């Protein structure tokens, strides 16, 4: 713009670790799909997610846990009449590690989860005008920490 | 389409629905004013926003009762801005209400004001500006939502 | 990093170098308040923005010299808005100037007022609205940008 | 509101009302491959895009004809970028077409491609990147239009 070829977006977060692999998707369209793991006695494990990109799906990299042992759940939205108005969980430590312990995605149809340990500390992104279109974050064994790129 | 400039809007935090209240978007920040009883929950709030590098001086938004303790929060605009908004909501006498707010800026923290006690919320943000205010005020601050830009 | 809000701008046509003048970024536009003369170019140049649902009286733009018509743009905001911009540029006593103005809108054509000779140019507008103005006024409006959002 | 994301697009400029396209929006530019006829207008035309750091292929745009002379445009992304994009528009063969095109970099201009007669006009970008390209493709492009973004 004034700087790079590169377009910005607005990013909120991190929720989690305050600094596992590192991941970036980007910034899309719009949301289609998540499909992520979870444990009922630790936290957050795999994330991956089928982006709208211009009217068609793209799908994300999978981020993977180091360690088996997760539950996967699919979440498959009716895109786009159904998109996200709010996000929220919970970030504590296992096995003395600060990570996100919970996720759910509420939407204007219905909400999903919360997946995980709904222990620790608490947050919430309520999206009262905009859209939720990019994830980045980092996985260990567990989800350490994530952002969410938003735009209108 | 509508004739009105958009901007992403993230909230409200607080009862999920006082007099509402919106100042809209602008430029940036330069002053918050806000006032706060520390048995009870934020009060009246205020703010001196930038519009296109001058002040732009925000309505005075007012509590019905008194009693509160007012604070002002004075950035160095443009070098200092809000990197993060944290504080809690919770009941009181029946009411979900913002209990207490913090601001975190690039160079200093503003707060708790009020009290800490309830379920606690944060914002942080990575990449953009708050460049505006919105929520509603009865006895206490109910709930309230930020503009956001980049 | 920067504190300040940033906007997409389009521009400038005219002189690709007056007093500058720049009003920044606002929520639309509910008058624009021009001069011209029909041997030269654009004169005086100023906007009554909206600012988050009440008007904002933007600073007058004047040339150094007189002798130019003035013409009132009032449009219906918010339900009338502008969806292009056009002119023309050319040299005037040795100076790239911005000769002539029209303003389309959702409802009408307003203009063109000025000279329409020299180098055409246009914006139209498919998604997103006009709501800023910044560029230059000598002896005539030696060039302007515009900013745009959604 | 809907669950797809939305950004300016400025235009068309062209024939005002062949095959219509519509890339959307990305995140750059990495490459524009067009083609052009020097006795008639632009024909051919498709871009490699970043979609977040790495090249997204934008579908090929085609003429229905052929004639054309091919032109690469590979960009040093994301050190170079495109800072105005300039052209003309005008019958051919009684069609309103867009004849020439040129885009102008921080680092370097590329063309004019076509036939630089008709009205001109052009978009230069004081702030913000084109993330896009939609349009018309007949014999000729019939008109395109750009995404805008910060």
């Amino acid at each position: 713009a004034e700087q790079s070829g590169k377009s910005q977006t607005v990013i909120v977060g991190p929720w989690g670790a305050q600094v596992g692999k590192a991941f970036d998707d980007g910034a899309f369209t719009g949301i289609r799909e998540i499909n992520l793991s979870y444990n009922k006695e630790t936290a957050i494990g795999d994330f991956q997610v089928i982006y709208d990109l211009n009217g068609s799906p793209f799908v994300g990299q999978n981020h993977t846990s180091f360690i088996t042992g997760f539950t996967p759940v699919k979440i498959s939205l009716d895109f786009p009449s159904e998109y996200i108005i709010e996000v929220s969980g919970h970030t504590g430590k296992v096995s003395g590690y600060v990570v996100v312990r919970s996720l759910a995605f509420k939407t204007n149809k219905k909400t999903y989860g919360p997946y995980g340990v709904t222990s620790g500390t608490p947050f919430n992104l309520p999206i009262e005008n905009g859209l939720i279109v990019g994830f980045k974050g980092s996985i260990g064994y567990w989800l350490d920490y994530f952002s969410m790129y938003l735009s209108l």
